[PDB]
């Protein structure tokens, strides 16, 4: 299609490596690129983590309120707001919105903790029927992004269809996926990547990630204004190991992909 050889230039202009999974819930159709290879989710996982422990707040009705100590030994290399309460607690509400609004990496240790490692982040996923999430790493190391390497990846497609149903869909209680929803459409950290390609006046919720080999991420739930909402995921990495951030080629896809709908 047009849309596929306007992404396959954008990918050989930008020297990295793009995935993009759009999925249209008006039709259930959806349009892919790269969208069965793996790409470092980076932050994009702490969108699981969250829903893992929305997930149990349905049995456990008041774990969202429990209260949890930040501690010195916590803290890693990015965490927001997680250094304004050392030596204090957060709740797992208050973590949560923290790991998923500005992408607060001790925030994300905590969830993953909560959930009893990686393995019942992943877990969760494979409750949801996702095969294809794996979370293998705590952070900061589930960022290193190394090509080739399976750890702490997941596919566009899987995403895609994961997000729709975390979001969207049912695989969360009604008052979780609200709850989900809401932090997501109160994301700071996204304002230069899907959003900069869309109308200003389509809502959105997204969950961007970064990472070393120049990773640039965002995974997004649009809500047009009189039209069926979009699941979109756009993964981007590069060649070298250090290169810069390339949100540009995120909002350039957006854009692509905001044609033709």
């Amino acid at each position: 299609s047009a849309v596929q050889q306007k992404l396959a230039a954008l990918e050989k202009s930008s020297g990295g490596r793009l995935g993009v999974a759009l999925i249209d819930t008006a039709d259930n159709t959806q349009v892919l690129y790269r969208g069965d290879e793996r790409f470092p989710m980076c932050s994009t996982s702490k969108v699981m983590a969250a829903a893992a422990v929305l997930k149990q707040s349905e049995t456990q009705k008041q774990l969202l309120n429990q209260p949890v100590e930040i501690k010195p030994a916590d803290l890693v290399n990015y965490n927001p707001i997680a250094e304004k309460h050392v030596n204090g607690t957060m709740t797992l509400a208050e973590l949560s919105a923290a790991a998923l609004q500005y992408s607060d990496n001790t925030a994300m240790n905590k969830l993953i903790a909560q959930l009893g490692g990686p393995g019942g982040v992943t877990a969760f996923a494979r409750a949801i029927g996702d095969e294809t999430f794996r979370l293998d790493r705590t952070e900061p190391t589930l960022n290193t992004a190394i090509p080739g390497d399976p750890r702490d990846t997941t596919t566009p497609r899987a995403m895609a269809q994961t997000l729709r149903q975390l979001t969207l869909g049912h695989a969360l209680g009604e008052t979780q996926r609200a709850q989900l929803v809401t932090w997501l459409k109160g994301n700071t950290t996204g304002a230069a990547s899907i959003r900069a390609g869309l109308p200003t006046s389509w809502t959105v919720g997204d969950k961007t990630g970064s990472g070393d080999y120049g990773t640039t991420n965002d995974i997004a739930v649009i809500w047009p204004q009189g039209r069926a909402p979009l699941v979109l995921v756009t993964y981007f990495t590069q060649p070298q190991q250090n290169a810069e951030s390339r949100r540009d080629v995120l909002a350039s896809a957006a854009r692509i992909i905001a044609e033709g709908l």
